[PDB]
């Protein structure tokens, strides 16, 4: 069996005990933007129960164009109103650079993906380039509260950065 | 306060019972492709511990080029090689078609955004198309497990799509 087999059998438990369903639009009106990384169990690491709020979460928590969207989405038709952005320490876009993931890449396929892998040398510094993207964005704009951290994946720790 | 106040205060009960730090790969060498909805709490729809698996999450689990960057990044750099794909019943994707939604957005601001809202009219039928946007893209090729399902917000349980 693989993993994918394993995780089947666990949604099996999970259905069993399983209350709802719940309205849609978040009950605690709140978009999270984070990182896809292994590490970071979001809800727990916020307290987050089902039903409060949109977890958004790719390579390296990179506002890119698709969580722009996502954003977009959650607040104009959903009502989010509030924004956490998530780095963490140790994460992944620290340990390579664009040029050499897509020279990699057009070696093996022989041709370079259009998308840039959006690598960054230094997560404090990223969370504020992070929140300038939002805050420059004409189309993300219905939030009162946009705050930026860094999780901490030795301590469990979330440390404020400022803009 | 506000949410992400009282979230914060959550993380300092969070980081008193954490134990870290883990590596980085995922030790299930596994990625799920979800959504952002508030319902889905993706960790324990699955059984995931922390350090096993990628998650990645957008608006209506769409498979955009931050998807295909962020499983090739997973794969290529960080070991992963079964992805699953989500998707849910009753999807505020069908409520509004992309036409009507950046219309909206151009009325309000001025502005057309660049981005494909990339809404679908039907879960099931999408994971389908989904799936094939993974397997014939290029710099997503390690996969040995490629699997896909609609999560029912009613019931907790998944139901596999089939192609
Ligand atoms: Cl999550
Ligand atoms: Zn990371």
């Amino acid at each position: 069996g693989t993993v994918t087999d394993d995780y089947l059998a666990n949604n099996v438990d999970y259905a069993s005990g399983f209350k709802g369903p719940l309205p849609m639009p978040p009950s605690k009106h709140i978009a999270i933007v984070a990182c896809m990384d292994a590490r970071l169990d979001v809800y727990r690491m916020l307290g987050i129960k089902e039903g409060e709020a949109h977890v958004i979460r790719n390579a390296g928590c990179v506002v890119t164009d698709d969580v722009i969207r996502s954003l977009a989405i959650s607040q104009r038709l959903l009502g989010t109103r509030e924004i956490i952005l998530l780095h963490h320490t140790d994460c992944g876009m620290l340990t390579f650079t664009d040029d050499d993931f897509k020279r990699a890449i057009q070696d093996e396929t022989g041709i370079r993906p259009t998308w840039s892998p959006e690598s960054y040398p230094d997560a404090v510094e990223d969370v504020r380039q992070s929140l300038r993207r939002i805050e420059v964005n004409p189309f993300v704009t219905k939030h009162t509260s946009l705050r930026g951290f860094v999780f901490d994946v030795a301590t469990g720790k979330l440390n404020e950065v400022t803009p």
